[PDB]
């Protein structure tokens, strides 16, 4: 059973990355199960819709009253020390909202961190069916 925990926004860094204050400790977070276009891509730099996915996440977490993070069943941090989780802005999961707006694809899943994979896959299909942003 997964549970939500309190977190405080420090700074939005990219469409898939946000810096939060978790349990008194400043910490970078990578949004689970999603690949959004990047502005900080190591090789390409700024991709299409990259700036859009970036502003979307920024506003959403910046205009929220409550921010909560939800870890999955597997590893809680990736090899870069980033926290791996589902982020919620006033009850709405940022991961799903990005995918629903066609501003991100469902990343390659690595068990056992796939609890919401089904949920996200449906939203991506709906977004594709609507040809939103990335899908147009």
């Amino acid at each position: 059973k997964l549970h939500k925990e309190p977190a405080t926004l420090i700074k939005a860094i990219d469409g898939d990355t946000v810096k939060l204050m978790y349990k008194g400790q400043p910490m970078t977070f990578r949004l689970l199960l999603v690949d959004t276009p990047e502005t900080k891509h190591p090789k390409k730099g700024v991709e299409k819709y990259g700036p859009e996915a970036s502003a979307f996440t920024k506003k959403m977490v910046e205009n929220a009253k409550k921010i909560e993070v939800e870890f999955d069943k597997g590893q809680r941090t990736d090899k870069y020390g980033r926290g791996l989780a589902y982020v919620y802005a006033d009850g709405k999961m940022v991961n799903e909202a990005l995918v629903r707006q066609g501003l991100a694809k469902v990343a390659y899943v690595y068990k056992p961190n796939n609890t919401h994979e089904q949920h996200l896959r449906k939203s991506e299909a709906q977004a594709k069916k609507e040809k939103l942003n990335i899908w147009s």
